[PDB]
């Protein structure tokens, strides 16, 4: 059904750097990584990415991606993370606030070196998109669930010095296709 | 002779918002709306796009953007707009100018929902742009001949507290290849 | 090996404009000029992108590039300019530094009306990435190897008043492509 499982976008503080990653659905699995290999198909290096309004700090977080991270989807449209660096990832996420008994979107998951972890499930999405449509009936949120950020180097939130995802030096914001594509129709059935 | 008919630019006051949206010759009719499917051929959703410089007011009007408009080529290159929203748009087209006997570029066109109209026509484009060019010979001006400007849900203009449609919270600049095409033709016998 | 042998982008002072270009390896030779045509396969011009933030200042310069240059790849990856304007263009490149003696990155090289110099070799290249990698292992630097860049009006560097090329109103940054996947197997033996 969807030409690219997923797009992702890099940025650094709040500007974006380089342009939009499509994902084929031919690519299940796509690495994202601090190196610099520009042919991305199943790849998206930072490494060899500019930004005119970068500081020593986003190099010198930037040195630490390295290995980044794999995302994976499973099925229709479930997604995976596996943690590729030596570096904890900072994740969030709506499948793990939920499986972390945390308040939607009131939460930021560490995930450590190698750690495999599931960061998305498509079912409980539509499900989720449907009632809250519904109680709405009775877009900007919806769409949220739809999406998964990471931090490659830095944490935000309460326990850190940084309030916002947007003050990490290096980060990404994944859209998720077909989780989009269920909300767009069941925005039609509103 | 063009792959894309045309392509289209989505900006929220003076910050391009997404990508570059480029229509098909293949899809004579392109719908612009604020819904969120990301799969774009024939229809370019701002619904799931981000800004991290989104304010509030500008979230308020992409509520209003609903349905949207279409924008069909005719022929080889005459475009018209028709209104879906249940609000009306805001065009600035040379062509509706003339059509007005509104000075070039000093007139915004306010196009009322359910609207069915004419906004390019491209032998008229084509005049003007070899006698405007023939009178210079006596490349930005001649080029805003080949562009439409639509703002979604505020109008700007001398009547209206905004001075320029860069002041209005969610517009579009649609870029006519076809014209660009005979203009660099021009061009070039100068 | 590569799809694109290049990538373009275009800048306006410290501002991209346009979208990026991506030149296939089936065209060794792109032209990148002031007009105005967007079909954009083996010819990138700057004549037709808007740039809400543009001064008079840009406008200025930018009708002085005209014809602009044709980049050349010859053979894997030797890149060559020609510059067709009949303004003198200035190109940053460490292959063109080594051939004038000058210490790595501290020159601006201007290149003359018609000239047809090369700026880039692909060996040279490979043997300094791997000798500046072994050195360092006993990315940032190492990318800037594989980047051409190039002010079309201004010259910048010490003996004018502007220091860096992002004060320039019209410039490009060229990734190559096939020297940057060479970076990349580089940084995994490391």
């Amino acid at each position: 059904a969807p030409e690219y499982w997923c797009s992702i976008a890099y940025f650094e503080m709040d500007v974006q750097v380089g342009e939009t990653f499509k994902v084929p659905s031919s690519c299940p699995i796509v690495t994202v990584d601090g190196y610099v290999d520009p042919s991305g198909g199943d790849r998206f290096c930072l490494g060899q990415l500019s930004n005119v309004h970068r500081t020593e700090a986003i190099e010198r977080a930037r040195l630490h991606i390295g290995k980044g991270v794999q995302l994976e989807c499973k099925g229709e449209g479930d997604v995976w993370v596996r943690c590729l660096s030596d570096h904890a990832v900072f994740v969030q996420s709506y499948y793990l606030d939920r499986e972390a008994g945390r308040a939607p979107g009131d939460a930021v998951h560490k995930i450590y070196p190698s750690a495999y972890i599931k960061v998305f499930d498509l079912r409980q999405c539509h499900r989720q998109m449907q009632q809250q449509a519904a109680t709405a009936q009775a877009v900007d949120d919806l769409r949220r669930l739809c999406i998964l950020r990471m931090s490659f180097v830095k944490g935000w939130g309460p326990d850190y010095p940084r309030q916002s995802i947007k003050e990490t030096p290096c980060w990404i914001e994944i859209h998720l296709h077909r989780a989009l594509q269920l909300l767009d129709e069941v925005l039609h059935t509103m």
